């Protein structure tokens, strides 16, 4: 049995909403967001981790292209391989590609492994969000309705399972029956519901939200 609703923000495991700007670092923000929750669960400290660190260092060897896109899974592997990731405070976000400047003296977190959930299974995603923590996912955000979203449960008839935008599921619930996934975006606090968007849940893997989910562990 799983809870009917979950919101990790209530558990102090979600940091402030970030603004990626003109740099396509959605994947980096999604990855750090997922790890930030695990760091809190392990150490009791809520610390924003360096998305810039991923943009600058989890590059070609990880199939990533910095401000031109990347993967949350390979970002997690970089953190594992690198034996650490710096704090956002020590390695701030500049919304541009930079030479890798990682330094272990600024290490704020580590990662031991990551898990990729089975394709399109919203029930498995629900269990992971309830029992493991926030989960990194990809969604189809190639529709004007996504950019124009303001509030309520988002549903786009033209959505597909071809995802292109990396975000973070930090909970789930229902708005007057309409089930949804609580998503933390990285487009600033002025987007949607102050940085978040509630997306249709149990509506046939709407916008591919359950297509490629993954979460790290410490
Ligand atoms: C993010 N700001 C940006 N998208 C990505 O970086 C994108 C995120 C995904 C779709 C990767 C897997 C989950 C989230 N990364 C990549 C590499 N996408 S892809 O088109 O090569 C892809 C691979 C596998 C499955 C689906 C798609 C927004 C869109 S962008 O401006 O084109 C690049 C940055």
């Amino acid at each position: 049995i799983l809870p009917d609703s979950v919101d990790w923000r209530e558990k102090g495991c979600v940091t402030e909403v970030k603004y990626q700007g003109s740099c396509g670092a959605c994947w980096a923000f999604s990855a750090v967001g997922a790890l930030e929750a695990q760091l809190k669960l392990k150490t009791g400290k809520l610390v924003s981790l360096s998305a810039q660190n991923l943009v600058d260092c989890s590059t070609e060897k990880y199939g990533n292209k910095g401000c031109n896109g990347g993967f949350m899974t390979t970002a997690f592997q970089y953190i594992i391989d690198n034996k650490g990731i710096d704090s956002d405070a020590s390695y701030p976000y500049k919304a541009m590609d930079q030479k890798c400047q990682y330094d272990s003296k600024y290490r704020a977190a580590t990662c031991s492994k990551y898990t990729e959930l089975p394709y399109g299974r919203e029930d498995v995603l629900k269990e992971a969000v309830a029992n493991k923590g926030p989960v990194s996912v990809g969604v189809d955000a190639r529709h004007p309705s996504f950019f124009l979203y303001r509030s309520g449960v988002y549903y786009e008839p033209s959505c597909t399972q071809n995802v292109n935008h990396g975000v973070l599921v930090v909970g789930y619930g229902d708005l007057n029956g309409k089930e949804y996934w609580l998503v933390k975006n990285s487009w600033g606090h002025n987007f949607g519901e102050e940085g978040y968007i509630r997306m249709a849940r149990n509506k046939g893997n709407h916008c591919g939200i359950a297509s490629f989910p993954s979460y790290p562990e410490i």
